[PDB]
């Protein structure tokens, strides 16, 4: 095999964060959150800060709950204009690369796609019906709050065939469902990566 | 929307991408090699600080067509060059935005895709045959040097149906053909934009 459970977890953590730069001085955490939340609920944000000037240094690190959200944010939020500036989005610059590469390779063995911006009223069966228009589905599951049981606005769908997942991503990314636009992309990690 | 002069000014802006966070040791040659897969580089405007006799860490790469800049923006952002994750964005200058928006809207009326990194040995009919696997094609044309008649490694393909063009982009971007990987994407301008 490759990567101790501990190594894999460290990689997953790094893969869940995106660097955001060129942030207008007047913009704060709440603006960033609003702009990046469509890709998955924000776990936390580490904003730069200067004690002498009493302001952030123009950049921040947004952390998501899963790697897939960071991947979509990276592909869709770069150069978007915020506060009059084109923000920059990238992967953290900080030995984890080989593990990250291994996870990406392992993910290709599944026809799994990540779906974000899922309206609160949609259920697992609702998402499944819609997405099975692209092909037979092995499983469709929305992530849920461990306490409430309410889904967190995102989930994963596994198809029996690769062509089905490819078609789904191409047709459903930015699809307007329930008033919001879904953010869809191929998985970048296998399911249960630390197993 | 916009006269011929306004549209051409927009097309010019749309053909350039900002490249930032360039390692001090890297020069024009490295940038060109890294960005050429999306279309042949027309020119590069590199920042310059003579006092220290070094560039300022950023440059503007100009392509022959807007589609190449679009692909470069979607595929080169955060790529690691010289140990640094480069940043790619649209020029911050631009009153041209409304015209750019108009061109994007007009482009959606055609099922046109841009194909870059086309090996020199491929011909128009070669490209057509390959791509017609996705659907009936109205035209497949590689851009050619006005003097030699040799294609410049890129072209445009128009499909009769939108689903065909969508399938082609999804299936052919990064497709290994003739030793290189094709760079494919939807057109961002209508054909003959200033007509
Ligand atoms: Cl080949």
């Amino acid at each position: 095999g490759r990567g101790s459970a501990a190594q894999r977890q460290g990689a997953l953590a790094i893969m869940s964060r995106v660097y955001v730069g060129s942030i207008y001085y007047e913009l704060g955490e709440d603006t960033i959150r609003q702009a990046f939340a469509p890709f998955g609920p924000i776990k936390s944000i580490d904003m730069s800060w200067d004690s002498v000037t009493m302001k952030h240094k123009g950049f921040a690190f947004v952390e998501y709950e899963v790697p897939e959200a960071a991947q979509l944010a990276l592909e869709q939020m770069n150069s978007v204009m915020l506060g009059g500036r084109n923000i920059k989005v990238g992967r953290p610059s900080n030995q984890a690369q080989p593990i990250i590469d291994q996870l990406a390779e392992e993910a290709r063995a599944f026809n799994r796609i990540y779906v974000a911006s899922v309206h609160q009223d949609l259920s697992d069966d609702d998402i499944k019906s819609v997405f099975e228009a692209f092909g037979k589905i092995k499983s469709a599951t929305l992530a849920r709050d461990p306490t409430t049981g309410k889904h967190k606005g995102y989930g994963f769908i596994e198809y029996e065939k690769a062509q089905s997942s490819q078609d789904a991503v191409s047709s459903m990314n930015l699809f307007d469902l329930g008033g919001q636009y879904l953010r869809v992309g191929k998985a970048v990690t296998p399911p249960m990566p630390l197993l």
